[PDB]
């Protein structure tokens, strides 16, 4: 790019546990524990009731040290600087002799100016962590009252004093494993001149005939002369140039700031998943003196406009987003951390999580903020995607401190984190933290501290959330939406309230409410709403004993952690489903259950369009192996309610939707285009495969844009017998003028339990080469809900938990790369009637 070299120090580092002298090989970027467990001085934090065989680590300090070579040439280069991406967390930071940094937040780069103390042959560096719970030990004596952090899972809650990310210390889905370490990479550069310190891609208009563009650098010189330089920027598309600018300067010592216009004309503009192409243009900066390109920097950029439109109505607060120009529904999902040792989280499996959003019709996630601002490779991905991002900070469920050192702390990662990821075109909007304010107006601190306490906690939430952080906000990326807090009015235990911007329902799980519930309890975007489920049965085989296998053993109960537990998912299963007596069978029909109830309210809410603008489900994936309310495990195994996410979030979608004895069909489309001249078909079908009565058809229908409409309404009385309801079930197609089908849809009209399942035999054909299996399946019955279960970890399906139907044939293509040509897949197939007697 330029003529600086990079020098990646990613090797020969070893580790010591602090005052032992026994030093260690390590891996860097990484963890205290995983550079634990690959020595067997941990068991496998994940198996059984190990979790409590490791906290141990998070009472000692640790050290790291590497060392390098540096030759007389680089030595003599203007500039060298030694680069933290991220250190976790309290960290003193050595160089030949010289404390460099005392680290102090997990969530801040830090960029070290080292020429000066560098040495021609070898150079020593020394990393000392002191542990996060010492650290702050005195820190919380001197406190005189314990934050009410209820996930730090630790008689005292040392989370709030430390910029460390919340969920290592525990959480209602996640392990406890307070770690340490250089979590990102270190990078020493050698460069002549200058560096580019930021380069901000600032979007000043957009309209389909001009982009307009402000090119604002920040160059850090190093030399102590003027150096006249010419300042280049150069916009591409797929390696072609679309325009080129450029402005000469001379650079004085220090930083320099440097602005250069750009346009581009008939953009084409990033669109989100589901309306087009996430199109990204090449942005690169150089600085140039003489013939030498001495630093560049280059940004994919995407052309568009995003606006949160949150104002008042008639229904209360609108709170929805605009994408260029139109409003845009948001389908997506809630992201944690993958992992519990966050540098384990490799390329491959960022990129699975985006194929596992895409392919499910999402084009939005939020960020959660008990979790980490996510790496660069999260954001270019989402780019790339056409996802939209919502970007917490890094604050969740408990009131935090407000004293000026901590405020001064999240200040800094707070401008760090902005403009890391200002130029991503995935970034949507900010909000301040998850559920603070609600913690602090109904969660029961008025008579848990003081007054004198409660009062300081009520003005150190303002400091932060309504000061600080919106501040930072409007200085550093001022045209992207800010709110101080999610669910910033609404509340689940009070309806007058739902009308008023996001809502987090957790009326279903934690109130008991039915799924039905969210057919009435509507919000006008839902921000959280969720249920649990446990794994399938070979995750649960990475963690759990077949002794280790009943609901609420001490080993099931180890992996669950909401305030519940597993006796609830019973509790739920019953009121629609007959209880298996096996606990495989229970499994199964578990991820049924949560599959078909959240989808109903993900239909619930498309169906409401444009009341509610917004369905993003608790939650999306795993840190961990554990029983929790994600749609995909921490294998990558996609549960139930991950295909039915896909399917209640296709771009057009035949929504049946039966209560007080009538049915009702809706017609839903996010697509950008009308259609025209549409025919619904319906049928009812018993369970052997004969039609009752005729076909129903509605002609002439159209289906406009970004809408949600009724076009079919029919009482069940007079239509069919209870006898009937519980031995057939409706087939709904949606189809063009000329007969092409672009949509298809299955109704039952009772209860699963309800229902006069009979028994059968699902067969199948298979065709199995390298890296796949074809299964072609047959039943001459309905079975309901099937299960095509392999032992393989990760396997990818084409199709999963859908009806199959009587006597139709259904194929399923299954891959995976430890598919090999014969060595054949073991399959075993569950469906509803198989599970009980
Ligand atoms: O409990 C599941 C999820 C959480 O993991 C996550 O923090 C997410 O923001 C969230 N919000 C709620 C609702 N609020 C509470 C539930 C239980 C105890 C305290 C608060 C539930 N959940
Ligand atoms: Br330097
Ligand atoms: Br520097
Ligand atoms: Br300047
Ligand atoms: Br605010
Ligand atoms: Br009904």
């Amino acid at each position: 790019n330029d003529t600086s070299e990079v020098m990646l120090l990613d090797t020969g580092w070893e580790f010591s546990q602090s005052g032992t002298e026994k030093w260690m090989p390590a891996t860097v970027p990484g963890t205290v524990h995983q550079d634990l467990i690959s020595h067997e001085l941990l068991p496998n934090p994940f198996y059984g009731m190990n979790e409590k065989k490791i906290q141990w680590v998070e009472n000692e300090d640790w050290e790291y040290r590497t060392s390098f070579i540096v030759s007389e040439e680089q030595l003599n280069r203007d500039g060298i600087q030694l680069i933290f991406e991220g250190l976790d967390t309290y960290a003193d930071v050595y160089l030949n002799g010289s404390l460099l940094l005392k680290a102090d937040n997990m969530f801040v780069g830090y960029t070290l100016p080292v020429k000066s103390v560098l040495r021609k042959g070898e150079n020593h560096l020394y990393i000392y962590f002191h542990s996060p719970i010492r650290q702050t030990l005195p820190q919380y004596a001197s406190n005189g009252f314990n934050y009410p952090a209820d996930n730090d899972h630790h008689e005292k809650h040392l989370s709030v004093f430390s910029r460390k990310a919340p969920y290592s210390y525990g959480w209602d889905w996640g392990i406890r494993m307070v770690t340490s370490g250089v979590w990102r990479p270190v990078t020493l550069r050698f460069y002549d001149i200058a560096t580019i310190s930021d380069y901000y891609v600032r979007q000043l208009s957009l309209t389909d005939e001009n982009a307009r563009l402000s090119n604002e650098l920040i160059v850090n010189q190093i030399v102590p002369q003027k150096i006249p330089a010419e300042v280049r920027v150069n916009v591409s598309l797929n390696g072609t140039t679309v325009t080129e600018v450029k402005q000469q300067v001379t650079l004085q010592p220090g930083i320099n700031h440097i602005t250069l216009p750009a346009e581009v004309t008939n953009p084409v503009r990033w669109m989100p998943n589901g309306w087009g192409t996430p199109t990204l243009y090449d942005f690169s900066a150089q600085i140039a003196c003489g013939d030498r390109i001495v630093a560049e920097q280059s940004h994919r950029i995407g052309l568009r406009t995003i606006r949160v439109v949150n104002e008042k109505d008639k229904d209360g607060e609108s709170f929805y987003f605009e994408v260029n120009g139109i409003p845009m529904f948001a389908k997506g999902a809630n992201y944690i951390p993958q992992d519990a040792l966050l540098p384990n989280v490799t390329t491959e499996r960022y990129q699975t999580l985006f194929r596992d959003m895409k392919e499910a019709n999402m084009n939005m996630v939020r960020i959660w903020g008990g979790g980490t601002y996510e790496n660069n490779l999260f954001y270019d991905l989402a780019d790339e995607n056409g996802i939209l991002v919502w970007q917490d900070f890094m604050f969740a469920c408990t009131p935090y401190p407000s004293d000026p050192t901590f405020l001064k702390r999240v200040e800094a990662e707070a401008v760090y984190n902005i403009r890391r990821l200002r130029n991503h075109a995935s970034l949507a909007m900010w909000c301040g933290n998850n559920e603070i304010l609600e913690a602090l107006k109904y969660w029961g601190f008025e008579k848990k501290f003081t007054p004198e306490v409660y009062q300081g906690l009520m003005h150190g939430y303002d400091k932060l959330f309504r000061e600080l952080l919106p501040s930072t906000v409007k200085e550093f990326d001022s045209d992207r939406f800010y709110v101080h807090s999610s669910p910033y009015l609404a509340n689940w235990g009070r309806p007058e309230s739902w009308g008023t911007g996001d809502s987090h329902n957790w009326g279903v799980w934690y109130g008991k409410k039915p799924f039905e519930s969210l057919d009435t309890d509507l919000p006008r975007f839902m921000s959280e709403f969720g249920f649990q489920s446990f794994p399938e049965m070979k995750t649960i085989a990475a963690f759990a004993a077949p002794e280790d296998y009943q609901i609420e053993s001490e080993v099931m109960n180890a992996h669950q952690k909401s305030s519940i537990g597993n006796s609830l998912i019973r509790t739920y299963m019953e009121r629609d489903y007959i209880i298996p007596e096996s606990f495989e069978d229970f499994v199964y029909v578990g991820l049924v259950l949560q599959g078909q109830g959240m989808r109903h309210g993900l239909e619930a809410h498309r169906r409401n369009r444009p009341y509610c603008m917004g369905t993003l489900y608790w939650q999306l994936n795993d840190s961990w192996p554990v029983v929790s309310w994600s749609s995909i495990d921490y294998y990558g195994n996609w549960k139930a309610l991950h295909y039915q996410a896909k399917r209640a979030f296709a771009p057009v979608l035949i929504n049946p939707i039966q209560q007080n004895d009538s049915l009702s069909v809706y017609l839903i489309s996010d697509r950008l285009d009308t259609m025209e001249q549409m025919t619904l078909e319906m049928k009812v079908v018993d369970f052997d495969g004969k039609t009752l009565g005729k076909k129903i058809q509605v002609h002439s229908l159209e289906v406009p844009a970004n809408t949600s409409k009724c076009v079919y309404r029919a009482k069940l009385d007079g239509w069919l017998t209870p006898e009937d309801c519980r031995r057939s079930f409706l087939k709904l197609i949606l189809k063009d003028k000329s007969g092409h089908q672009v949509a298809e849809s299955v109704h039952f009209f009772r209860k699963t339990k309800d229902l006069q399942l009979p028994p059968t035999s699902v067969s199948y054909q298979m065709k199995q080469t390298d890296g796949k299996c074809e299964l072609t399946l047959f039943s001459s019955m309905l079975a309901k809900d099937i299960f095509i279960e392999t032992p393989l970890q990760g396997a990818r399906y084409s199709d999963n938990f859908f009806d199959l139907l009587p006597g139709e044939r259904k194929k399923v293509i299954i891959t995976s790369p430890r598919i090999k040509k014969g060595e054949e897949l073991p399959v075993n197939i569950k469906h509803i009637r198989e599970t009980y007697k």
